[PDB]
């Protein structure tokens, strides 16, 4: 048993809810919250900007030190950093940004990072402002992630569309 509440069960391991991932993280304090990161860990908007704002910019300070030491992530890659006030850990995962021209095939590689963690609170990778079709992102998630993932869909109207269309 875990502390996640009000999720619809899609599969053996994937759960979904219409929720603000920031508010969900603040309530649950999960072991791992996933950030929809870019390779520079520049947390400007979407899930990254919202998560970073909720940490009072401490996520960005930590991230800048990480990049100064290690250089940029790969598209499809990840790093584990602090979860600050939101979670034990933040898994920063880089899905491909369609609005920058990146290979959508890299979305499966991005979701494979989730399999290194038994339980995660996460957004749909490459959806929202990263420009991918969220229906596609949910299908790749279900077909790739084998660990237990609690998906926070921000957009109420999209949540209803994802549930209704789910195969």
């Amino acid at each position: 048993v875990n502390s996640f509440s009000g999720y619809l069960k899609l599969t053996d391991n994937v759960y979904i809810k219409n929720a603000d991932i920031v508010e969900e993280a603040k309530k649950v304090k999960p072991t791992v919250v996933v950030n929809a990161a870019n390779v520079y860990l520049k947390h400007g908007g979407g899930v990254a900007g919202a998560l970073n704002k909720a940490t009072n910019n401490a996520m960005q300070v930590e991230s800048d030190d990480y990049i100064a030491t290690n250089g940029p992530l790969k598209v499809g890659g990840s790093c584990v950093l602090s979860g600050h006030n939101l979670a034990k850990h933040c898994l920063h995962v880089v899905g491909p940004n369609v609005n920058k021209g990146e290979d959508i095939q890299l979305l499966k590689s991005a979701y494979e990072n989730f399999n290194q963690h038994e339980v995660l609170l996460a957004p749909l990778l490459s959806a929202g402002i990263f420009g991918a079709d969220p229906i596609h992102s949910l299908r790749v998630c279900v077909d790739t992630v084998r660990t237990n993932v609690y998906l926070a869909v921000f957009d109420k109207n999209l949540y209803d569309k994802l549930v209704s269309s789910f195969l």
